[PDB]
Protein backbone atom coordinates (compact mmCIF):
# COMPACT_ATOMS: atom_id res chain seq x y z
CA UNK A 1 0.00 0.00 0.00
CA UNK A 2 1.49 3.53 -1.28
CA UNK A 3 1.18 6.43 1.38
CA UNK A 4 -1.30 8.98 0.99
CA UNK A 5 -0.09 12.89 1.46
CA UNK A 6 -2.97 14.04 2.64
CA UNK A 7 -1.04 14.01 6.15
CA UNK A 8 2.71 14.55 6.59
CA UNK A 9 4.41 11.69 9.09
CA UNK A 10 6.04 12.94 12.38
CA UNK A 11 8.21 10.04 14.61
CA UNK A 12 8.02 12.03 18.00
CA UNK A 13 12.15 11.79 18.76
CA UNK A 14 12.85 8.88 21.67
CA UNK A 15 15.94 9.13 23.56
CA UNK A 16 16.67 5.97 24.88
CA UNK A 17 21.10 4.71 25.17
CA UNK A 18 23.78 2.13 23.94
CA UNK A 19 25.64 1.32 26.58
CA UNK A 20 29.15 -0.72 27.08
CA UNK A 21 29.37 -1.33 30.73
CA UNK A 22 28.20 -0.01 34.00
CA UNK A 23 27.77 3.58 35.17
CA UNK A 24 28.61 4.61 31.15
CA UNK A 25 27.16 4.13 27.94
CA UNK A 26 25.99 5.93 25.30
CA UNK A 27 22.46 7.61 24.32
CA UNK A 28 20.70 7.35 20.98
CA UNK A 29 18.86 9.98 19.07
CA UNK A 30 15.70 8.35 18.38
CA UNK A 31 12.36 8.47 16.88
CA UNK A 32 9.10 6.37 16.95
CA UNK A 33 6.81 5.80 14.82
CA UNK A 34 2.84 4.29 15.14
CA UNK A 35 1.56 0.65 14.08
CA UNK A 36 -0.04 1.23 10.52
CA UNK A 37 -3.13 -0.24 11.63
CA UNK A 38 -4.18 3.45 13.46
CA UNK A 39 -3.72 5.20 10.35
CA UNK A 40 -6.14 6.00 7.58
CA UNK A 41 -6.53 4.23 4.08
CA UNK A 42 -7.87 5.81 1.16
CA UNK A 43 -7.97 6.42 -2.92
CA UNK A 44 -6.94 9.40 -5.03
CA UNK A 45 -10.29 11.09 -5.11
CA UNK A 46 -10.25 10.42 -1.32
CA UNK A 47 -12.71 8.21 1.14
CA UNK A 48 -11.81 5.68 2.78
CA UNK A 49 -10.49 2.14 1.45
CA UNK A 50 -11.64 1.00 5.07
CA UNK A 51 -13.70 3.04 7.43
CA UNK A 52 -14.87 1.08 10.86
CA UNK A 53 -14.42 -2.38 11.33
CA UNK A 54 -15.50 -3.28 7.11
CA UNK A 55 -13.11 -2.38 3.91
CA UNK A 56 -15.16 -0.58 1.62
CA UNK A 57 -16.23 -0.71 -2.06
CA UNK A 58 -13.44 1.02 -3.33
CA UNK A 59 -11.51 -2.26 -2.61
CA UNK A 60 -11.71 -5.12 -4.13
CA UNK A 61 -9.34 -7.92 -3.78
CA UNK A 62 -5.48 -8.30 -1.86
CA UNK A 63 -3.86 -7.05 -4.89
CA UNK A 64 -5.84 -4.19 -6.13
CA UNK A 65 -6.06 -2.70 -2.96
CA UNK A 66 -2.24 -2.28 -2.75
CA UNK A 67 -1.71 -0.62 -5.67
CA UNK A 68 -5.35 1.68 -5.38
CA UNK A 69 -5.50 2.80 -1.66
CA UNK A 70 -2.23 4.16 0.31
CA UNK A 71 -1.44 5.15 4.04
CA UNK A 72 -1.54 8.55 5.93
CA UNK A 73 0.81 10.38 8.53
CA UNK A 74 -0.99 10.27 11.84
CA UNK A 75 -2.10 13.86 12.47
CA UNK A 76 -1.03 14.70 15.77
CA UNK A 77 0.15 12.06 17.51
CA UNK A 78 -1.09 13.84 21.28
CA UNK A 79 -4.58 14.51 20.44
CA UNK A 80 -5.81 11.97 18.09
CA UNK A 81 -4.27 8.84 19.94
CA UNK A 82 -2.54 9.72 23.37
CA UNK A 83 0.87 9.60 21.87
CA UNK A 84 3.31 11.37 23.51
CA UNK A 85 7.38 11.65 24.03
CA UNK A 86 9.22 13.86 26.02
CA UNK A 87 12.66 13.30 25.71
CA UNK A 88 13.68 9.83 26.45
CA UNK A 89 10.06 8.99 27.93
CA UNK A 90 6.92 7.91 25.46
CA UNK A 91 3.83 8.17 27.30
CA UNK A 92 0.73 6.31 25.78
CA UNK A 93 -2.74 6.95 26.71
CA UNK A 94 -5.49 3.94 26.92
CA UNK A 95 -8.60 5.79 26.50
CA UNK A 96 -8.41 9.24 24.21
CA UNK A 97 -11.58 11.34 22.95
CA UNK A 98 -11.55 13.65 20.04
CA UNK A 99 -14.27 16.13 18.10
CA UNK A 100 -15.10 12.69 15.56
CA UNK A 101 -13.65 9.53 16.99
CA UNK A 102 -12.18 7.61 18.99
CA UNK A 103 -9.08 5.94 19.82
CA UNK A 104 -8.26 2.92 21.60
CA UNK A 105 -5.10 1.65 22.35
CA UNK A 106 -1.83 1.80 20.44
CA UNK A 107 1.06 0.27 18.68
CA UNK A 108 5.23 2.37 19.23
CA UNK A 109 8.24 0.80 17.25
CA UNK A 110 11.45 2.62 18.27
CA UNK A 111 13.20 3.55 14.60
CA UNK A 112 16.75 3.86 13.14
CA UNK A 113 15.63 7.32 10.91
CA UNK A 114 12.21 7.66 9.72
CA UNK A 115 12.46 5.19 7.01
CA UNK A 116 13.70 1.86 9.30
CA UNK A 117 12.66 0.63 12.71
CA UNK A 118 15.81 0.09 14.61
CA UNK A 119 17.14 -3.76 14.88
CA UNK A 120 18.20 -5.57 18.19
CA UNK A 121 20.62 -8.21 18.58
CA UNK A 122 19.68 -9.58 22.25
CA UNK A 123 21.33 -12.92 22.75
CA UNK A 124 23.94 -12.11 24.77
CA UNK A 125 23.23 -8.35 26.06
CA UNK A 126 20.64 -7.59 28.08
CA UNK A 127 17.22 -4.82 27.64
CA UNK A 128 16.35 -2.54 30.97
CA UNK A 129 13.66 0.47 31.07
CA UNK A 130 11.90 2.73 33.69
CA UNK A 131 8.19 1.94 33.31
CA UNK A 132 5.07 3.70 35.44
CA UNK A 133 2.30 1.55 34.86
CA UNK A 134 0.66 2.75 38.46
CA UNK A 135 -2.44 3.48 36.99
CA UNK A 136 -2.99 0.72 34.72
CA UNK A 137 -5.80 -1.09 35.62
CA UNK A 138 -7.22 -4.75 35.59
CA UNK A 139 -7.51 -5.53 31.79
CA UNK A 140 -4.82 -3.22 29.86
CA UNK A 141 -1.78 -4.73 28.70
CA UNK A 142 0.84 -2.09 28.72
CA UNK A 143 3.47 -4.23 26.54
CA UNK A 144 7.35 -3.82 25.92
CA UNK A 145 8.86 -6.62 23.71
CA UNK A 146 10.57 -7.73 20.45
CA UNK A 147 8.61 -8.86 17.33
CA UNK A 148 11.26 -9.68 14.15
CA UNK A 149 9.69 -7.46 11.72
CA UNK A 150 11.79 -6.66 8.98
CA UNK A 151 14.31 -3.82 8.89
CA UNK A 152 13.31 -1.57 6.11
CA UNK A 153 9.38 -2.58 6.76
CA UNK A 154 9.50 -5.94 4.71
CA UNK A 155 9.49 -3.09 1.41
CA UNK A 156 11.87 -4.73 -0.20
CA UNK A 157 10.22 -8.30 0.41
CA UNK A 158 6.84 -6.81 -0.79
CA UNK A 159 6.99 -4.14 -2.69
CA UNK A 160 3.72 -3.61 -2.87
CA UNK A 161 4.14 -1.52 0.11
CA UNK A 162 6.33 1.33 -0.55
CA UNK A 163 5.24 3.07 2.52
CA UNK A 164 7.72 0.88 4.65
CA UNK A 165 8.61 1.73 8.15
CA UNK A 166 8.04 4.95 7.01
CA UNK A 167 4.90 4.65 8.40
CA UNK A 168 4.38 1.53 10.65
CA UNK A 169 3.86 -1.12 8.15
CA UNK A 170 5.26 -4.71 8.57
CA UNK A 171 4.13 -5.64 12.45
CA UNK A 172 4.41 -9.38 13.19
CA UNK A 173 4.83 -11.92 16.66
CA UNK A 174 4.36 -15.29 16.95
CA UNK A 175 -0.12 -15.27 17.19
CA UNK A 176 0.01 -14.70 13.48
CA UNK A 177 -1.31 -10.23 13.23
CA UNK A 178 -4.28 -11.33 11.03
CA UNK A 179 -5.73 -8.17 11.94
CA UNK A 180 -3.62 -6.18 10.20
CA UNK A 181 -5.27 -4.39 7.42
CA UNK A 182 -2.41 -5.54 4.79
CA UNK A 183 0.65 -8.35 5.89
CA UNK A 184 3.16 -9.01 2.59
CA UNK A 185 1.86 -5.80 0.92
CA UNK A 186 -1.45 -7.61 -0.01
CA UNK A 187 -4.87 -6.48 1.58
CA UNK A 188 -6.25 -8.81 3.71
CA UNK A 189 -9.91 -7.36 2.72
CA UNK A 190 -10.67 -10.84 0.74
CA UNK A 191 -13.07 -12.60 3.48
CA UNK A 192 -12.49 -10.25 5.30
CA UNK A 193 -14.71 -10.79 8.47
CA UNK A 194 -15.50 -7.79 10.99
CA UNK A 195 -15.29 -7.90 14.50
CA UNK A 196 -18.28 -8.55 17.34
CA UNK A 197 -17.32 -6.09 19.61
CA UNK A 198 -14.78 -3.91 18.24
CA UNK A 199 -15.23 -1.66 16.28
CA UNK A 200 -12.12 -0.59 14.98
CA UNK A 201 -11.23 -4.60 14.22
CA UNK A 202 -11.71 -7.55 12.19
CA UNK A 203 -9.75 -10.53 11.92
CA UNK A 204 -8.13 -11.13 8.25
CA UNK A 205 -7.38 -14.01 6.04
CA UNK A 206 -3.76 -13.50 5.93
CA UNK A 207 -1.57 -13.12 9.28
CA UNK A 208 1.86 -11.68 9.61
CA UNK A 209 4.00 -14.56 11.58
CA UNK A 210 7.66 -14.42 12.70
CA UNK A 211 9.38 -14.66 15.77
CA UNK A 212 7.84 -12.45 20.15
CA UNK A 213 10.26 -12.01 22.51
CA UNK A 214 7.83 -10.88 25.18
CA UNK A 215 9.62 -9.21 27.86
CA UNK A 216 7.54 -6.56 29.28
CA UNK A 217 3.24 -7.68 29.24
CA UNK A 218 1.53 -6.26 32.22
CA UNK A 219 -0.18 -3.80 34.29
CA UNK A 220 0.02 -3.12 38.00
CA UNK A 221 -1.67 -6.06 39.39
CA UNK A 222 0.33 -8.69 37.42
CA UNK A 223 3.73 -8.88 35.02
CA UNK A 224 4.40 -11.56 32.48
CA UNK A 225 7.76 -12.52 30.99
CA UNK A 226 7.47 -14.66 28.14
CA UNK A 227 9.42 -15.71 24.31
CA UNK A 228 7.58 -17.40 21.91
CA UNK A 229 9.70 -19.34 19.09
CA UNK A 230 8.60 -20.39 15.55
CA UNK A 231 10.39 -23.31 13.26
CA UNK A 232 11.15 -19.96 11.22
CA UNK A 233 11.25 -16.78 13.63
CA UNK A 234 11.74 -14.32 10.69
CA UNK A 235 8.89 -12.89 9.33
CA UNK A 236 6.77 -14.99 7.41
CA UNK A 237 3.22 -15.40 5.97
CA UNK A 238 0.31 -17.49 7.27
CA UNK A 239 -2.44 -18.64 4.94
CA UNK A 240 -5.93 -19.39 6.42
CA UNK A 241 -6.01 -22.82 7.48
CA UNK A 242 -1.75 -22.60 8.25
CA UNK A 243 -2.68 -19.36 10.38
CA UNK A 244 -2.97 -20.32 14.45
CA UNK A 245 -3.37 -17.60 16.62
CA UNK A 246 -6.42 -15.87 18.70
CA UNK A 247 -7.50 -14.91 15.24
CA UNK A 248 -8.10 -18.56 13.94
CA UNK A 249 -9.81 -21.58 14.91
CA UNK A 250 -6.52 -23.56 15.58
CA UNK A 251 -4.52 -21.77 18.40
CA UNK A 252 -1.97 -23.75 17.83
CA UNK A 253 -1.74 -24.15 14.10
CA UNK A 254 0.74 -22.93 11.99
CA UNK A 255 5.31 -22.51 12.53
CA UNK A 256 4.55 -20.52 15.65
CA UNK A 257 4.41 -20.63 19.73
CA UNK A 258 1.41 -18.18 20.34
CA UNK A 259 1.69 -19.27 24.08
CA UNK A 260 5.23 -19.33 24.80
CA UNK A 261 7.04 -20.11 28.04
CA UNK A 262 6.05 -17.80 30.36
CA UNK A 263 7.13 -16.44 34.05
CA UNK A 264 5.02 -14.65 35.80
CA UNK A 265 5.64 -14.38 39.13
CA UNK A 266 1.98 -15.28 40.95
CA UNK A 267 1.11 -17.82 38.34
CA UNK A 268 4.38 -19.80 39.81
CA UNK A 269 3.26 -19.44 42.76
CA UNK A 270 3.59 -15.98 44.62
CA UNK A 271 0.82 -13.55 45.03
CA UNK A 272 2.22 -10.86 47.30
CA UNK A 273 5.19 -10.05 44.97
CA UNK A 274 4.01 -7.71 42.74
CA UNK A 275 1.78 -4.83 42.96
CA UNK A 276 0.34 -1.64 44.69
CA UNK A 277 1.94 -2.36 48.11
CA UNK A 278 3.98 -5.56 47.04
CA UNK A 279 7.74 -6.23 47.73
CA UNK A 280 8.05 -4.54 43.50
CA UNK A 281 5.55 -1.64 44.35
CA UNK A 282 3.77 -0.94 41.11
CA UNK A 283 2.18 2.03 42.73
CA UNK A 284 5.64 3.73 42.07
CA UNK A 285 7.79 3.84 38.67
CA UNK A 286 10.73 1.18 38.42
CA UNK A 287 13.42 -0.80 36.86
CA UNK A 288 13.40 -3.90 34.77
CA UNK A 289 16.65 -5.39 33.53
CA UNK A 290 15.99 -8.25 31.20
CA UNK A 291 18.78 -10.41 29.78
CA UNK A 292 19.38 -13.20 26.79
CA UNK A 293 21.47 -16.44 27.08
CA UNK A 294 21.52 -19.37 25.16
CA UNK A 295 19.09 -21.73 27.48
CA UNK A 296 18.72 -18.30 29.94
CA UNK A 297 16.70 -15.91 29.67
CA UNK A 298 17.16 -13.69 33.21
CA UNK A 299 15.32 -10.33 34.89
CA UNK A 300 15.30 -8.49 37.76
CA UNK A 301 14.22 -5.37 38.98
CA UNK A 302 15.30 -1.77 40.28
CA UNK A 303 13.09 -0.07 42.96
CA UNK A 304 14.27 2.82 44.78
CA UNK A 305 17.86 1.57 43.88
CA UNK A 306 17.27 -1.85 45.45
CA UNK A 307 18.14 -4.72 43.33
CA UNK A 308 14.79 -6.59 43.58
CA UNK A 309 14.70 -10.24 42.52
CA UNK A 310 11.68 -12.46 41.39
CA UNK A 311 10.28 -15.28 43.53
CA UNK A 312 11.49 -18.67 42.55
CA UNK A 313 7.73 -20.60 42.06
CA UNK A 314 5.94 -22.57 44.45
CA UNK A 315 4.34 -25.77 42.91
CA UNK A 316 5.69 -29.08 43.53
CA UNK A 317 7.94 -30.75 40.46
CA UNK A 318 8.75 -26.93 38.81
CA UNK A 319 12.35 -25.86 38.46
CA UNK A 320 14.22 -24.03 42.04
CA UNK A 321 14.59 -20.76 40.25
CA UNK A 322 13.24 -18.07 38.39
CA UNK A 323 15.36 -17.78 34.86
CA UNK A 324 13.59 -19.10 32.06
CA UNK A 325 15.59 -22.23 30.99
CA UNK A 326 14.66 -25.22 29.53
CA UNK A 327 14.50 -27.28 32.60
CA UNK A 328 11.30 -24.82 33.67
CA UNK A 329 9.56 -24.61 30.15
CA UNK A 330 9.94 -28.44 30.68
CA UNK A 331 8.46 -28.84 34.43
CA UNK A 332 6.20 -25.81 33.71
CA UNK A 333 3.82 -28.08 31.61
CA UNK A 334 4.00 -31.18 33.60
CA UNK A 335 1.79 -29.81 36.47
CA UNK A 336 0.43 -26.87 35.03
CA UNK A 337 -2.24 -28.98 33.02
CA UNK A 338 -1.62 -26.84 29.26
CA UNK A 339 -0.72 -27.52 25.93
CA UNK A 340 3.27 -27.67 25.88
CA UNK A 341 3.53 -26.33 22.21
CA UNK A 342 7.49 -25.18 23.76
CA UNK A 343 8.41 -28.60 22.43
CA UNK A 344 6.79 -28.97 19.54
CA UNK A 345 7.58 -26.07 17.51
CA UNK A 346 11.28 -26.75 18.49
CA UNK A 347 11.88 -26.46 22.12
CA UNK A 348 14.34 -24.22 24.29
CA UNK A 349 16.85 -24.50 21.15
CA UNK A 350 14.65 -22.99 18.80
CA UNK A 351 14.24 -20.24 21.03
CA UNK A 352 17.39 -20.11 21.64
CA UNK A 353 17.95 -20.17 17.53
CA UNK A 354 15.17 -17.41 17.87
CA UNK A 355 17.29 -15.29 20.15
CA UNK A 356 19.56 -14.46 17.81
CA UNK A 357 17.00 -13.02 15.12
CA UNK A 358 17.37 -9.18 14.46
CA UNK A 359 14.63 -7.54 16.43
CA UNK A 360 12.56 -4.04 17.00
CA UNK A 361 11.15 -2.95 20.37
CA UNK A 362 7.60 -2.48 20.45
CA UNK A 363 6.10 -0.78 23.23
CA UNK A 364 1.95 -0.79 23.38
CA UNK A 365 -1.63 -0.32 25.47
CA UNK A 366 -4.15 -2.24 24.83
CA UNK A 367 -7.10 -4.19 26.03
CA UNK A 368 -8.21 -7.50 23.93
CA UNK A 369 -11.35 -8.45 22.93
CA UNK A 370 -11.45 -12.38 22.81
CA UNK A 371 -10.80 -12.53 26.52
CA UNK A 372 -10.25 -9.60 28.71
CA UNK A 373 -6.49 -9.99 29.65
CA UNK A 374 -8.27 -12.69 31.54
CA UNK A 375 -4.69 -15.09 30.92
CA UNK A 376 -2.41 -11.79 32.04
CA UNK A 377 -4.43 -10.68 35.40
CA UNK A 378 -6.44 -13.46 37.19
CA UNK A 379 -7.75 -17.13 36.90
CA UNK A 380 -8.00 -18.00 33.28
CA UNK A 381 -9.78 -19.71 31.47
CA UNK A 382 -12.10 -19.01 33.77
CA UNK A 383 -13.49 -22.53 33.96
CA UNK A 384 -13.41 -24.18 37.17
CA UNK A 385 -10.16 -22.58 38.59
CA UNK A 386 -8.51 -23.48 41.49
CA UNK A 387 -6.12 -25.39 39.46
CA UNK A 388 -1.95 -24.82 38.72
CA UNK A 389 -1.20 -22.15 36.46
CA UNK A 390 -5.22 -20.91 36.26
CA UNK A 391 -4.77 -18.41 38.69
CA UNK A 392 -2.26 -15.51 36.96
CA UNK A 393 -3.21 -12.63 38.85
CA UNK A 394 -5.37 -10.65 41.46
CA UNK A 395 -7.78 -9.34 39.42
CA UNK A 396 -11.71 -10.76 39.63
CA UNK A 397 -12.52 -12.56 36.11
CA UNK A 398 -15.02 -9.80 35.72
CA UNK A 399 -12.86 -6.96 34.45
CA UNK A 400 -10.88 -6.65 31.49
CA UNK A 401 -14.73 -6.60 29.57
CA UNK A 402 -13.54 -3.64 26.86
CA UNK A 403 -16.00 -1.16 26.94
CA UNK A 404 -16.31 -1.85 30.18
CA UNK A 405 -12.78 -1.37 31.95
CA UNK A 406 -12.54 1.58 28.83
CA UNK A 407 -15.14 3.45 30.96
CA UNK A 408 -14.06 2.09 34.64
CA UNK A 409 -10.76 4.49 34.19
CA UNK A 410 -10.10 5.91 30.90
CA UNK A 411 -7.64 8.43 32.05
CA UNK A 412 -5.26 5.01 32.37
CA UNK A 413 -1.50 5.29 31.27
CA UNK A 414 1.72 3.63 30.55
CA UNK A 415 4.73 5.72 30.72
CA UNK A 416 7.68 3.77 29.24
CA UNK A 417 11.74 5.58 29.16
CA UNK A 418 15.28 5.32 29.99
CA UNK A 419 16.31 2.36 28.12
CA UNK A 420 19.23 1.00 28.26
CA UNK A 421 21.16 -1.69 25.63
CA UNK A 422 24.30 -3.88 26.14
CA UNK A 423 26.12 -6.21 26.52
CA UNK A 424 24.86 -8.24 29.87
CA UNK A 425 25.60 -5.85 33.26
CA UNK A 426 26.19 -3.04 31.26
CA UNK A 427 23.02 -1.05 31.75
CA UNK A 428 23.31 -0.95 35.56
CA UNK A 429 25.41 -2.70 38.01
CA UNK A 430 23.38 -4.92 39.94
O1 LIG B 1 -8.74 6.50 11.16
C1 LIG B 1 -8.75 5.08 11.36
C2 LIG B 1 -9.06 4.83 12.84
O2 LIG B 1 -7.96 4.12 13.41
C3 LIG B 1 -8.24 3.86 14.80
O3 LIG B 1 -7.27 2.96 15.30
C4 LIG B 1 -7.85 1.65 15.57
C5 LIG B 1 -7.51 0.75 14.38
O4 LIG B 1 -8.57 0.86 13.41
C6 LIG B 1 -7.26 -0.70 14.70
O5 LIG B 1 -6.56 -1.38 13.67
C7 LIG B 1 -6.64 -0.95 16.07
O6 LIG B 1 -6.59 -2.35 16.34
C8 LIG B 1 -5.99 -2.64 17.61
C9 LIG B 1 -7.04 -2.75 18.71
O7 LIG B 1 -7.48 -1.45 19.12
C10 LIG B 1 -6.57 -3.51 19.95
O8 LIG B 1 -7.69 -3.92 20.73
C11 LIG B 1 -5.73 -4.74 19.61
O9 LIG B 1 -5.14 -5.24 20.82
O10 LIG B 1 -4.69 -4.40 18.68
C12 LIG B 1 -5.30 -3.99 17.45
C13 LIG B 1 -4.28 -3.92 16.32
O11 LIG B 1 -4.96 -3.60 15.10
O12 LIG B 1 -7.49 -0.27 17.02
C14 LIG B 1 -7.25 1.13 16.86
C15 LIG B 1 -7.75 1.90 18.08
O13 LIG B 1 -8.56 2.99 17.65
C16 LIG B 1 -8.12 5.23 15.48
O14 LIG B 1 -8.08 5.11 16.89
C17 LIG B 1 -9.30 6.10 15.03
O15 LIG B 1 -9.22 7.41 15.59
C18 LIG B 1 -9.37 6.16 13.51
O16 LIG B 1 -10.71 6.53 13.14
O1 LIG C 1 2.19 -8.86 23.63
C1 LIG C 1 2.22 -9.27 22.27
C2 LIG C 1 1.20 -10.34 21.98
O2 LIG C 1 0.55 -10.82 23.16
C3 LIG C 1 -0.24 -11.99 22.87
O3 LIG C 1 -0.85 -12.46 24.08
C4 LIG C 1 -0.70 -13.88 24.25
C5 LIG C 1 0.36 -14.12 25.34
O4 LIG C 1 1.62 -13.81 24.77
C6 LIG C 1 0.36 -15.54 25.90
O5 LIG C 1 1.09 -15.57 27.13
C7 LIG C 1 -1.06 -16.06 26.18
O6 LIG C 1 -1.06 -17.45 26.51
C8 LIG C 1 -2.33 -17.90 27.02
C9 LIG C 1 -3.15 -18.56 25.89
O7 LIG C 1 -3.74 -17.48 25.12
C10 LIG C 1 -4.32 -19.41 26.43
O8 LIG C 1 -4.71 -20.36 25.43
C11 LIG C 1 -4.05 -20.16 27.72
O9 LIG C 1 -5.31 -20.60 28.28
O10 LIG C 1 -3.37 -19.31 28.64
C12 LIG C 1 -2.09 -18.99 28.06
C13 LIG C 1 -1.13 -18.52 29.16
O11 LIG C 1 -1.34 -19.43 30.26
O12 LIG C 1 -1.79 -15.90 24.95
C14 LIG C 1 -2.00 -14.49 24.73
C15 LIG C 1 -3.08 -14.38 23.64
O13 LIG C 1 -4.29 -14.92 24.19
C16 LIG C 1 -1.36 -11.58 21.90
O14 LIG C 1 -2.12 -12.74 21.59
C17 LIG C 1 -0.75 -11.01 20.61
O15 LIG C 1 -1.70 -10.66 19.62
C18 LIG C 1 0.14 -9.82 20.99
O16 LIG C 1 0.76 -9.31 19.82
Amino acid sequence: QRAGNETPENHPPLTWQRCTAPGNCQTVNAEVVIDANWRWLHDDNMQNCYDGNQWTNACSTATDCAEKCMIEGAGDYLGTYGASTSGDALTLKFVTKHEYGTNVGSRFYLMNGPDKYQMFNLMGNELAFDVDLSTVECGINSALYFVAMEEDGGMASYPSNQAGARYGTGYCDAQCARDLKFVGGKANIEGWKSSTSDPNAGVGPYGSCCAEIDVWESNAYAFAFTPHACTTNEYHVCETTNCGGTYSEDRFAGKCDANGCDYNPYRMGNPDFYGKGKTLDTSRKFTVVSRFEENKLSQYFIQDGRKIEIPPPTWEGMPNSSEITPELCSTMFDVFNDRNRFEEVGGFEQLNNALRVPMVLVMSIWDDHYANMLWLDSIYPPEKEGQPGAARGDCPTDSGVPAEVEAQFPDAQVVWSNIRFGPIGSTYDF
